[PDB]
């Protein structure tokens, strides 16, 4: 279901894994990426339609169905304008509070997909703004991000430590960015590009 | 906090079951059970003031504080109102519908405390109006009660499967009421009492 | 790591599909199937080599190290023998304790890859053995089936309520089982062949 | 319900009566000083611990069990296994609080008694870090439901009960309060609240 001609899954996956790693890298390399609204619903959808708009339809719009990815219980559309609402109130001066907001924008998923990509991209902004920090992604192993993620509405714990001991003092450091960006796509198991060769 | 002049958690309890018992017995001795809204929001309300009215000054009436309990996020209060319409809504014809609406009102525990056995007694009135059957809670041991519960917003099937092997047509038998009341206390560690000995 | 040279994991899943997928047509159409021990681990060894030959060495062998999927908690290696000496052991005589052998191999999952596939093969044949049914793969819905048997070790009533949903007699239709073959590769993300054209 | 060597029949009074006796014998493990006599960190000196507070009550106290038991939302490790689980968990090392946490989530796991591993358990660890740390847990802070909820998450991950242990650590180890306290904290974890020790 796609805006590009493809029918088979599987190329689907490696097209929308090269169109919108062109447009990660091209966000970040036009300054745009520090031109938008940073913790907010509004920010976190540019992100997204800057990511997805030449792949889908539904890029930065409010899902208008339920999703179903395993067993995690995401909010139901009904709660979708009140959740979103909500969080756009939530505070975001410290780490706990950084990642409490991470975890209810994780439940709320607004998007039909991409919710996971594009949400890191504005964790990490709420980090660089409030703390002058971003993730290092390669000091957190994926299985351990996963199994934190699917945690974390009970006790978000486990996401909060791995967050914690991945802080780097390198906000602009190009290069954490881009393979950032490669670690991101491979929690989701997109990993035929490298972003920083597009 | 209530409306006794308790200091001691335990001391709470105690009463607290005594007081509540002493409620329920009346409330089916006196054919007050029978006098209900089904099914609704209105009817848990009734059950739960009529139960603890005495002992908590929120007793019927939608809390406005989260509630934190166990491995899955009960419904934040934010969302409590749409929840309740939504569930007030909710069909209940056969055993699948009966069960999926006893997962989501469980599932918004809109009480402050004592959702649980006020939940069940509104659950076997559903069961009396549209199947002429109720539980025989006898026939549903506490660990495989609770695990069923924890597990059902994932999936309904352990506790659908529990409910319907204990189900059984002696729908105005007062015994099988008692004992009920007795083992759903117990199910949540209640058991200084019994309730016909009230 | 695999027999043939090949280095890149999207490569290694297309030609593993493909020539494993060839071998279990074989496997049913020689007969081969139906002169092999069932319930027993030499049996599900004889499935897993007879699948995964031609591309694993190890194939058929137990393994060596520990592996994980998720959070499931598979058997360590250091009881691994003590596990499958237990399944070999354990009755098959009525659907229950079929399905309780099916879920102690799951948890086992003596092979370093391919256990799911593998088990799934010999688990059909304990049933045409024991009950005179086999699975047919179409009536469990993919996601049903991985929450299932995520959820079988604390409660095995999920997997249970869709294989007997799912129980056929007939045990000599080929398109049943090689259909099945192709939806058990789907529960892996192996969807580029029908086994049929093969 | 339990064979019991006490006459009791009623699963409640078995509860009152399991609760007071056993609790009597913890007072007197800690007061007669036999608490400091017992193997640190071993099967041998968990069910040494085990058949002093249960020997009264149940004929197989102290005593690895012959038979699975589920609870919860975890499989604890079948009977198979259990004779090389608690060897390998006698051969765990415990220098730091990591390993001490990482023993102790295996031998939750392992519930080598037919009941009442929880309490004993319990009562190993804090000898464990009192040898190894000189530290033992001041219970009164860890909450039960943070207690309990971290426990069912520890075969997964350690993380929740290593954080909940590591900040209530304490390095009053011969505070008999603290002990006596952490015996009814214990028990309440377990759902027993009809006595305290100290008043026994």
């Amino acid at each position: 279901e796609n805006k590009l001609g493809i029918i088979n899954q599987l190329e689907l996956n490696r097209v929308e894994e090269r169109v919108s790693k062109e447009n990660a890298k091209r966000l970040y390399d036009s300054g745009d990426i520090d031109r938008i609204e940073v913790g907010t619903f509004k920010g976190l959808s540019y992100i997204h339609n800057y990511l997805f708009e030449d792949i889908y339809e539904f890029a930065g719009k409010v899902r208008s169905q339920n999703i179903s990815k395993g067993n995690f219980r995401f909010a139901p559309v009904m709660y979708l304008e009140i959740a979103l609402e909500h969080i756009d109130k939530m505070p975001q001066r410290n780490l706990d509070e950084i990642v409490a907001k991470y975890v209810e924008m994780n439940i709320a998923a607004p998007f039909r997909e991409g919710n996971g990509r594009a949400t890191r991209i504005w964790l990490d902004l709420i980090l660089k703004k409030e703390l002058k920090r971003v993730v290092d992604w390669n000091l957190i192993n994926k299985e351990d991000y996963l199994s934190a993620m699917e945690r974390s509405p009970v006790k978000d714990l486990e996401i909060k430590y791995l967050i914690s001991n991945a802080l780097t003092d390198k906000i602009n450091d190009r290069e954490i960015f881009m393979k950032g960006i490669d670690i991101s796509y491979y929690y989701e198991g997109y990993t035929e590009y490298n972003v920083d060769e597009l």
